[PDB]
């Protein structure tokens, strides 16, 4: 605002879970605010999401970035996380933003699974969200679940176990059952305002096809396929992903 | 079990919320178990649900019945309840039931909004649940949210407010935005094992067309129209409701 600029730690509640975020507070009385969503097994402070927030703040656009339930500093077990209770988290954060009287327009920015959270959130709030940016949005998480292969890790898609080991973590059977029947496109397509879609052509975690499908379902989308970029927009592509996002929001 | 029979109060957790229930434990080393789900604004101990759990226990079918979040003895504000978070409540209860070693077949039994919870849960666990009984399932709550008229309380369905004063209660805006888009029949229709559908013909809260519709989506359903019954299967209608429920779960 006019008196404090820079970062602050903010905590919210969603059903007796506490969610821990970082607010990037710009100069100015009135401003636009982006809610930024990290991906699966990630947290609010990846390089991509840090640089996103920072670039946004340099253009006077506020932001908040939170750890989803079961990730980062936020409460709850990873095994109990699903895309749906992430939407619930995202709604608790949308409550916080929409009641700050500094905020003018609200933007949603999500990477990977946080892109699916963003796109379905905007589809529930198409009357409130103004612009949305999706980076490598992971709608393919639904097909992976129908196939029985989530990021290497395999199961029978018709006999899903109670839990699945997944690196050093424990993934919940319910995550996968919800994943198989997520109405991603059905919900996301309710949002008819400006969408920015950024995806790397060398993404091997989430097919570019995912962004090509989002480009079909939105009537107001712009698609950027970044030649050579990976899933994380690593190395030289990160600045590319970050300027696209910033440019679009202004 | 073979040593203890009779009731107990169970406490479960879901996302930092305590869910309070009643477990009825029958005779035998091995038995089937019913999960009984109450409706919108109701609780686990309505006359109807006590009588279901009693009739079941006479057949040595075990049951549990929990207050959903925002109801009865359970945690959370009513205004923060949604059908989605009730499904998550329901999944937490299912975790408890499915991990009991005495339990053979798991049945779902849901009244009104508890019917929607039940049908959706069965659709997500079509490999685990053995049988479903829906009493006046409120699948009409979605169309009601799309029209903008929930039990006579009207609001703009394209501009859903933050909160809706709702007769001595305050229903959450996010309840309504979820309801509009819940994929009730899509998910429910994945359950291809036996379903028993029961609806009174004089229900004025949930149109009988709801049970008619399920009986069309389902690959193995049986429809019981109770001539003259009300939404809550009151007085004489209750024993008919209960017997149909009991006989079916056998
Ligand atoms: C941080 C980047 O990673 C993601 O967000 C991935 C989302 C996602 C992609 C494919 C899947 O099969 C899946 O189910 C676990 C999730
Ligand atoms: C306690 C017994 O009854 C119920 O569960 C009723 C549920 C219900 C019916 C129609 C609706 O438009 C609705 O939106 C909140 C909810
Ligand atoms: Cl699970
Ligand atoms: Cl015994
Ligand atoms: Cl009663
Ligand atoms: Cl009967
Ligand atoms: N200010
Ligand atoms: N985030
Ligand atoms: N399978
Ligand atoms: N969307
Ligand atoms: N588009
Ligand atoms: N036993
Ligand atoms: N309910
Ligand atoms: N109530
Ligand atoms: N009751
Ligand atoms: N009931
Ligand atoms: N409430
Ligand atoms: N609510
Ligand atoms: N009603
Ligand atoms: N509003
Ligand atoms: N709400
Ligand atoms: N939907």
């Amino acid at each position: 605002n006019l008196y404090f600029q820079g970062m602050a730690t903010i905590t919210l509640e969603r059903d007796g879970l506490q969610l821990v975020g970082t607010r990037e507070e710009p100069f100015g009385e009135i401003y636009d605010m982006a809610i930024i969503f990290h991906g699966f097994t990630a947290n609010r402070n990846t390089s991509l999401l840090r640089e996103i927030a920072n670039s946004l703040r340099d253009e006077n656009i506020a932001s908040v970035r939170f750890d989803f339930n079961g990730h980062g500093d936020s409460d709850g077990k990873f095994e109990n996380m699903t895309v749906l209770n992430e939407i619930e988290d995202a709604n608790a954060i949308l409550n916080y933003v929409k009641t700050d009287p500094h905020v003018r327009n609200i933007y949603l920015v999500g990477h990977a699974q946080g892109g699916v959270v963003a796109s379905m959130l905007a589809g529930l709030y198409p009357d409130l969200i103004k612009k949305v940016v999706l980076l490598a949005p992971a709608a393919t998480l639904k097909g992976d679940a129908l196939e029985g292969n989530t990021q290497g890790v395999t199961y029978n898609p018709d006999h899903i176990p109670d839990r699945l080991p997944f690196k050093d973590l424990t993934l919940g059977g319910f995550y996968l059952r919800i994943a198989q029947q997520l109405p991603i496109y059905e919900v996301s397509a309710q949002f008819t305002k400006p969408v920015c879609l950024i995806h790397g052509t060398d993404d091997t975690v989430v097919s570019p096809n995912a962004s090509k499908k989002y480009d079909q379902i939105y009537q107001n989308s712009t698609l950027h396929l970044i030649e050579g970029a990976d899933h994380c927009f690593s190395d030289s592509y990160q600045k590319n992903a970050v300027n696209l996002t910033t440019d679009f929001l202004q």
